[PDB]
């Protein structure tokens, strides 16, 4: 939709502060905090496939909207996660140990722009087309 594409990660702000507030290491941290990856969005039918690819982590998810799953985050959480389309934006909450986190990701001209909040934190990350 707006959403398919293969996207280039172009800017990052507060990313290292988000990590913190999910309780990534240091270690982790620094190796997450520099990356630029690669999120490639496909649809096939019912079905919305997320793939994350960077040089030293890739995840993918796959998922029907407003159905949860279980999901491994990049990270190493274990995560129930849950997405469903609000306006036009694809809002994914994960909850797990009575915790949760929202990303958000709209389609604003030309970028995919996605938002991250845990707690007080608000990172915003954005892609453009690969
Ligand atoms: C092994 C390096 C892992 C990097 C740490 C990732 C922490 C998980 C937060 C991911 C938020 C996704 C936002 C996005 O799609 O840009
Ligand atoms: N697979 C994957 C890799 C990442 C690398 C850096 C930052 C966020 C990331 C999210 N998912």
């Amino acid at each position: 939709d707006a959403f398919v594409g293969t996207w280039k990660l172009v800017s990052s702000e507060n990313f290292d502060d988000y990590m913190k507030e999910l309780g990534v290491g240091f270690a982790t941290r620094k190796m997450g905090g520099m990356a630029k990856p690669n999120c490639i969005i496909s649809v096939n039918g019912d079905v919305i496939t997320i793939k994350t690819e960077s040089t030293l982590k890739n995840t993918e998810i796959s998922f029907i909207l407003g159905q949860e799953f279980d999901e491994v985050t990049a990270d190493d959480r274990k995560v129930k996660s849950t997405i469903t389309l609000d306006g036009g934006v694809l809002v994914q909450v994960q909850k797990w140990d009575g915790k949760s986190t929202t990303i958000k990701r709209k389609r604003e001209d030309d970028k995919l722009v996605v938002e991250c909040v845990m707690k007080g934190v608000t990172c915003t990350r954005v892609y453009e087309r690969a």
